[PDB]
C-alpha cells in the first residue's frame, strides 16, 4: 500500500524564484525527464502496481522527478540546493532499495550522472 506523496506546497514555507531554481526546472529537469531512462522517476513509487509492499517499509523520505517538477512550478524551494537534496534522495533512495547491476539502479546511474553534469554549473543570481 502506498502513502500520501510528498507535498508540493506549503502555505506556511516561504517561496522563492532564483536564476539557478528557473534553470533547474527549464534546463535540469526538463532535459532529465526525455531521457528513455527516466520514466520510473516520473511519478511516486506506486508500490501497490509494481507489486513491491515493501517498498515505503525501507524508504521512508521518497521523492520522485513529478514531485520535484511540481515544487519547482510551485516555486516550492528557497534555493537550488534544496531542490539538488530532493534530485540525491531520489537517486539514494533507489540504490537503498535495489542492488548494483539491477535495471532500475543502471537507469539511476545513468540519470544521476547526467544530472551532476548538469548541475557542474549553474547561473549566477
Ligand atoms: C523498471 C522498474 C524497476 C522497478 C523496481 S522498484 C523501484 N525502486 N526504485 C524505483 C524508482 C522508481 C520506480 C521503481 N523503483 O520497477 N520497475
Amino acid at each position: 500500500m502506498n502513502p500520501p506523496p510528498p507535498e508540493t506546497s506549503n502555505p506556511n514555507k516561504p517561496k522563492r524564484q532564483t536564476n539557478q531554481l528557473q534553470y533547474l526546472l527549464r534546463v535540469v529537469l526538463k532535459t532529465l525527464w526525455k531521457h528513455q531512462f527516466a520514466w520510473p522517476f516520473q511519478q511516486p513509487v506506486d508500490a501497490v502496481k509494481l507489486n513491491l509492499p515493501d517498498y515505503y517499509k525501507i524508504i521512508k523520505t521518497p521523492m520522485d522527478m513529478g514531485t520535484i517538477k511540481k515544487r519547482l512550478e510551485n516555486n516550492y524551494y528557497w534555493n537550488a540546493q534544496e531542490c539538488i537534496q530532493d534530485f540525491n534522495t531520489m537517486f539514494t533512495n533507489c540504490y537503498i532499495y535495489n542492488k548494483p547491476g539491477d535495471d532500475i539502479v543502471l537507469m539511476a546511474e545513468a540519470l544521476e550522472k547526467l544530472f551532476l553534469q548538469k548541475i557542474n554549473e549553474l547561473p549566477t543570481e
